[PDB]
Protein backbone atom coordinates (compact mmCIF):
# COMPACT_ATOMS: atom_id res chain seq x y z
CA UNK A 1 0.00 0.00 0.00
CA UNK A 2 1.60 3.22 -1.60
CA UNK A 3 0.80 6.28 -0.14
CA UNK A 4 -1.75 8.42 -2.32
CA UNK A 5 -1.54 11.67 -2.68
CA UNK A 6 -5.13 13.78 -4.01
CA UNK A 7 -4.29 16.77 -5.91
CA UNK A 8 -7.28 18.53 -7.67
CA UNK A 9 -7.13 21.30 -10.32
CA UNK A 10 -9.26 24.46 -9.69
CA UNK A 11 -8.88 27.28 -12.05
CA UNK A 12 -11.16 29.31 -14.77
CA UNK A 13 -12.05 28.10 -17.87
CA UNK A 14 -9.02 27.85 -20.59
CA UNK A 15 -6.22 28.07 -18.27
CA UNK A 16 -4.70 24.96 -18.86
CA UNK A 17 -6.01 22.96 -16.17
CA UNK A 18 -6.02 19.37 -18.81
CA UNK A 19 -2.83 20.38 -21.01
CA UNK A 20 -1.06 20.63 -17.33
CA UNK A 21 -2.40 17.06 -16.37
CA UNK A 22 -1.96 15.45 -19.40
CA UNK A 23 1.64 16.62 -19.52
CA UNK A 24 2.72 15.61 -16.14
CA UNK A 25 0.47 12.03 -17.04
CA UNK A 26 2.23 11.46 -20.56
CA UNK A 27 4.38 13.81 -21.56
CA UNK A 28 2.12 14.66 -24.11
CA UNK A 29 0.78 17.93 -25.69
CA UNK A 30 -1.55 19.04 -28.42
CA UNK A 31 -2.24 22.53 -28.82
CA UNK A 32 -6.06 23.10 -28.82
CA UNK A 33 -6.94 19.45 -27.83
CA UNK A 34 -9.86 19.62 -25.96
CA UNK A 35 -10.28 16.57 -23.35
CA UNK A 36 -12.20 11.88 -18.88
CA UNK A 37 -9.57 11.24 -12.18
CA UNK A 38 -5.71 10.32 -13.42
CA UNK A 39 -3.09 8.45 -11.33
CA UNK A 40 0.24 7.84 -11.60
CA UNK A 41 3.26 6.24 -9.61
CA UNK A 42 5.95 8.68 -9.18
CA UNK A 43 9.26 8.43 -6.67
CA UNK A 44 8.83 11.41 -4.66
CA UNK A 45 12.27 12.26 -2.52
CA UNK A 46 12.82 8.43 -2.93
CA UNK A 47 9.76 7.14 -1.97
CA UNK A 48 7.59 5.62 -4.25
CA UNK A 49 4.03 7.03 -4.47
CA UNK A 50 1.08 7.43 -6.01
CA UNK A 51 -0.58 11.18 -7.16
CA UNK A 52 -4.06 10.88 -8.04
CA UNK A 53 -5.37 14.26 -10.01
CA UNK A 54 -8.40 15.39 -10.18
CA UNK A 55 -9.17 17.45 -13.66
CA UNK A 56 -12.41 19.35 -13.37
CA UNK A 57 -14.12 21.75 -15.77
CA UNK A 58 -13.54 25.01 -14.90
CA UNK A 59 -13.34 19.04 -4.26
CA UNK A 60 -13.61 17.84 -0.45
CA UNK A 61 -11.86 14.68 -1.02
CA UNK A 62 -8.92 16.27 -2.52
CA UNK A 63 -5.94 17.08 -0.25
CA UNK A 64 -4.19 19.86 -2.53
CA UNK A 65 -4.66 21.53 -4.73
CA UNK A 66 -3.24 23.36 -7.54
CA UNK A 67 -4.44 26.81 -8.54
CA UNK A 68 -3.90 27.84 -11.87
CA UNK A 69 -4.19 30.93 -13.78
CA UNK A 70 -3.31 32.30 -17.61
CA UNK A 71 -0.72 34.98 -17.41
CA UNK A 72 -2.25 36.01 -20.37
CA UNK A 73 -5.39 36.78 -18.63
CA UNK A 74 -5.75 39.16 -16.01
CA UNK A 75 -9.17 37.82 -15.77
CA UNK A 76 -8.43 34.37 -14.97
CA UNK A 77 -6.09 35.72 -12.47
CA UNK A 78 -8.45 38.02 -10.61
CA UNK A 79 -10.96 34.84 -10.46
CA UNK A 80 -8.66 32.66 -8.35
CA UNK A 81 -9.59 34.96 -4.94
CA UNK A 82 -12.71 33.35 -5.36
CA UNK A 83 -11.19 29.60 -5.82
CA UNK A 84 -9.13 30.44 -3.05
CA UNK A 85 -12.06 31.25 -0.64
CA UNK A 86 -13.98 29.15 -1.75
CA UNK A 87 -11.63 26.08 -1.18
CA UNK A 88 -10.88 27.41 2.06
CA UNK A 89 -14.46 27.06 3.16
CA UNK A 90 -15.47 23.78 2.03
CA UNK A 91 -11.89 22.23 2.97
CA UNK A 92 -12.63 24.17 6.44
CA UNK A 93 -9.08 24.04 6.23
CA UNK A 94 -7.01 27.29 6.41
CA UNK A 95 -3.91 25.91 5.83
CA UNK A 96 -4.71 23.70 3.05
CA UNK A 97 -1.75 22.36 0.78
CA UNK A 98 -1.85 25.03 -2.20
CA UNK A 99 0.02 26.36 -4.68
CA UNK A 100 -0.49 29.33 -7.59
CA UNK A 101 0.38 28.36 -10.55
CA UNK A 102 0.74 30.64 -13.48
CA UNK A 103 0.39 28.58 -16.71
CA UNK A 104 1.38 29.21 -20.08
CA UNK A 105 4.39 31.02 -19.67
CA UNK A 106 5.26 30.05 -23.00
CA UNK A 107 2.87 33.25 -24.54
CA UNK A 108 5.56 35.84 -22.62
CA UNK A 109 4.77 38.35 -25.37
CA UNK A 110 0.75 38.30 -24.43
CA UNK A 111 1.50 38.45 -20.39
CA UNK A 112 -1.36 40.26 -18.51
CA UNK A 113 -0.06 39.56 -15.29
CA UNK A 114 3.18 40.81 -14.02
CA UNK A 115 5.29 38.00 -11.98
CA UNK A 116 5.87 40.79 -9.11
CA UNK A 117 1.58 41.00 -8.84
CA UNK A 118 1.07 37.25 -8.70
CA UNK A 119 4.38 36.75 -6.47
CA UNK A 120 2.54 39.61 -4.24
CA UNK A 121 -0.68 37.86 -4.52
CA UNK A 122 1.52 34.37 -2.83
CA UNK A 123 2.96 36.37 -0.43
CA UNK A 124 -0.27 37.37 0.81
CA UNK A 125 -1.86 33.78 1.28
CA UNK A 126 1.63 32.38 2.71
CA UNK A 127 1.91 30.03 -0.22
CA UNK A 128 4.45 29.72 -3.07
CA UNK A 129 4.26 31.20 -7.03
CA UNK A 130 5.17 28.97 -9.70
CA UNK A 131 5.24 29.62 -13.44
CA UNK A 132 4.29 26.82 -16.23
CA UNK A 133 4.06 26.08 -20.00
CA UNK A 134 2.53 22.59 -20.71
CA UNK A 135 3.67 23.18 -23.77
CA UNK A 136 7.77 23.21 -23.22
CA UNK A 137 6.97 21.47 -19.98
CA UNK A 138 8.51 24.37 -17.79
CA UNK A 139 7.94 23.68 -14.19
CA UNK A 140 5.32 21.62 -15.00
CA UNK A 141 6.87 18.41 -13.11
CA UNK A 142 7.89 21.00 -10.37
CA UNK A 143 4.47 22.12 -9.32
CA UNK A 144 3.03 18.23 -9.37
CA UNK A 145 6.00 17.15 -6.98
CA UNK A 146 6.20 20.23 -4.77
CA UNK A 147 2.38 20.60 -4.00
CA UNK A 148 2.46 16.68 -3.05
CA UNK A 149 5.59 17.72 -0.31
CA UNK A 150 3.14 20.27 1.32
CA UNK A 151 0.11 16.77 1.12
CA UNK A 152 3.37 14.99 2.70
CA UNK A 153 3.99 17.30 5.72
CA UNK A 154 0.46 17.65 6.59
N1 LIG B 1 0.91 27.99 -25.55
C1 LIG B 1 0.30 27.31 -24.55
N2 LIG B 1 -0.97 26.88 -24.70
C2 LIG B 1 -1.47 26.21 -23.60
C3 LIG B 1 -0.81 25.93 -22.41
N3 LIG B 1 -1.65 25.22 -21.53
C4 LIG B 1 -2.75 25.10 -22.20
N4 LIG B 1 -2.72 25.67 -23.47
C5 LIG B 1 -3.78 25.72 -24.49
O1 LIG B 1 -4.86 26.49 -23.95
C6 LIG B 1 -6.13 25.92 -24.34
C7 LIG B 1 -6.90 25.56 -23.05
O2 LIG B 1 -6.17 24.54 -22.30
P1 LIG B 1 -6.98 23.43 -21.48
O3 LIG B 1 -5.95 22.55 -20.85
O4 LIG B 1 -8.02 22.82 -22.33
O5 LIG B 1 -7.66 24.39 -20.34
P2 LIG B 1 -8.64 24.00 -19.14
O6 LIG B 1 -8.24 24.83 -17.99
O7 LIG B 1 -8.41 22.58 -18.93
N5 LIG B 1 -10.12 24.38 -19.75
P3 LIG B 1 -11.53 23.88 -19.12
O8 LIG B 1 -11.69 24.49 -17.72
O9 LIG B 1 -12.68 24.35 -19.91
O10 LIG B 1 -11.64 22.47 -18.82
C8 LIG B 1 -5.79 24.70 -25.23
O11 LIG B 1 -5.89 25.02 -26.64
C9 LIG B 1 -4.38 24.35 -24.80
O12 LIG B 1 -3.59 23.73 -25.81
C10 LIG B 1 0.56 26.40 -22.25
O13 LIG B 1 1.31 26.26 -21.29
N6 LIG B 1 1.03 27.08 -23.39
MG1 LIG C 1 -10.01 21.03 -18.96
MG1 LIG D 1 9.46 32.90 -18.73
Amino acid sequence: SLALHKVIMVGSGGVGKSALTLQFMYDEFVEDYEPKSYRKKVVLDGEEVQIDILDTAGFRSGEGFLCVFSITEMESFAATADFREQILRVKEDENVPFLLVGNKSDLEDKRQVSVEEAKNRADQWNVNYVETSAKTRANVDKVFFDLMREIRAR
